[PDB]
């Protein structure tokens, strides 16, 4: 293929800017809206509409060229495929001015909140349990792990987690749910990443030329 | 706390199966559009609906007491966790009367297949990498992974991967996207499984008894 391949969320959070991102540095499209295969209708691009988990694993893999994904979800994946006695690598070509969020330990309302060490022993909901591993061995608390991949904030309701680590960017999931943010583990934006292998000199001219568009779209959103 | 927790599929093709076998064994409860935990009224149960993926890592971790998932997503995960370096252990109780499938390697039907070594070098897309990559290793073939949790069978079409691995029933979807299945490489049913540590006597008894009654109903249903 000299086509190149860009993967981006098929439908969630992160779909809508992506595409818009896309056409705003030129490259036009045709999408369908059930379908894992769009294409660009005015240069020589492909577009993969793949759940956002699977975006880090088609970089590091060398499936697709560049992938918009939520730092989050690729710092959680490159922390796997590290624990696997892999060797993920991926080229970061810039971080995007929208998916802001960051990953936080919630406890309930009404809990006695001083420290970190408030954590220690408590069973702790998360889809990021990676990430969660690292911060509490880094800070020497000891926890116990539910990895959960939906309805994180449920949880501690559900007697299911005594605490929860999980997405925050309104706070408004955690009010309804009579939680309190206390402590940010990972603060994360969407970004635009590259496989590691070199590219043909052709593809890497067409990323060069993106790349000094996405520049000059991010400044005059200022 | 005291109630047995038990974890089923929330949305899928184990969820209307599952919960009939409960109530087929004398847990009462209701099965509305709850987020995440449903009370049995009868008996001292919780009904965890929860994402299929996510119940081998709740047994193993200790989450939940008992879980209703297929073997296919059972072994993915057990052998993710070994991978890792952990020891994931649990009890099997029952394998179940529903759910069959198997996971085989499917090739355009267009393809020269003669033999497993026709995969050698053959870029393979999977929602079940464990599975694969151990198959093909005991077989000695090397090949490259695709990791798409959706999709898959698509992923020929799009010119992601020359090959997938992927579960099949009916054999309608592999025939709808012109493809065939050429090699097993695993059989799945569900099955019924129990945390490792020992539960109080007044749980274990309880399981006990949902045990014979699931027993005699998969009798009854020949
Ligand atoms: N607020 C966010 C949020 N903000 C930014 N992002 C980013 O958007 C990415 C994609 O999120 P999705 O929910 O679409 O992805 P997914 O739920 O994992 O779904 P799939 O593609 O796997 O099917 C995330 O990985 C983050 O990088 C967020 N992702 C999820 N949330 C959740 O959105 C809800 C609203 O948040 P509040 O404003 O604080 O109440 C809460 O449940 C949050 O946990
Ligand atoms: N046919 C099956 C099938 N049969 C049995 N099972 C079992 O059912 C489990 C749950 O399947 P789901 O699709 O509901 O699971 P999921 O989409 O991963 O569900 P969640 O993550 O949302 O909880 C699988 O893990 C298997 O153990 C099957 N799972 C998936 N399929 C797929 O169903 C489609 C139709 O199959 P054919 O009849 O052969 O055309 C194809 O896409 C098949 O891949
Ligand atoms: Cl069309
Ligand atoms: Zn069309
Ligand atoms: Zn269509
Ligand atoms: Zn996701
Ligand atoms: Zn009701
Ligand atoms: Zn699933």
């Amino acid at each position: 293929n000299t086509r190149l391949r860009i993967a981006i969320q098929k439908s969630g959070r992160l779909s809508k800017e992506s595409i818009e991102l896309l056409s705003e540095c030129g490259v036009k499209m045709h999408i369908h809206e059930q379908s894992l295969i769009a294409f660009s209708t005015n240069l020589p691009i492909d577009i993969l509409r793949v759940r956002d988990d699977d975006i880090p694993g088609l970089i590091f893999d060398g499936v697709v060229d560049l992938g918009i994904i939520g730092e989050n979800v690729l710092e959680e994946n490159e922390l796997e495929r590290q624990s696997l006695g892999e060797n993920p690598s991926y080229k970061l070509l810039k971080k995007l001015d929208f998916g802001y969020c960051r990953l936080s330990l919630a406890l309930p309302q009404e809990n006695k909140f001083q420290n970190l060490k408030d954590f220690e022993g408590l069973r702790i909901a998360t889809s990021y349990p990676q990430l969660l591993k690292r911060f509490m061995k880094e800070n020497g608390i000891n926890y116990k792990n539910c990895t959960l991949t939906g309805s994180v904030e449920v949880a501690p309701r559900a007697n299911l987690a005594d605490a929860i680590c999980d997405l925050v960017s309104s706070g408004a999931t955690l009010q309804a749910n009579n939680l309190k943010e206390v402590k940010v583990i990972y603060e994360s934006r969407a970004c635009l990443i590259q496989k590691e292998n070199a590219l043909s000199k052709e593809k890497q001219a067409l990323v060069d030329k993106i790349m000094l568009r996405v520049a000059g779209v991010m400044q005059a959103r200022e």
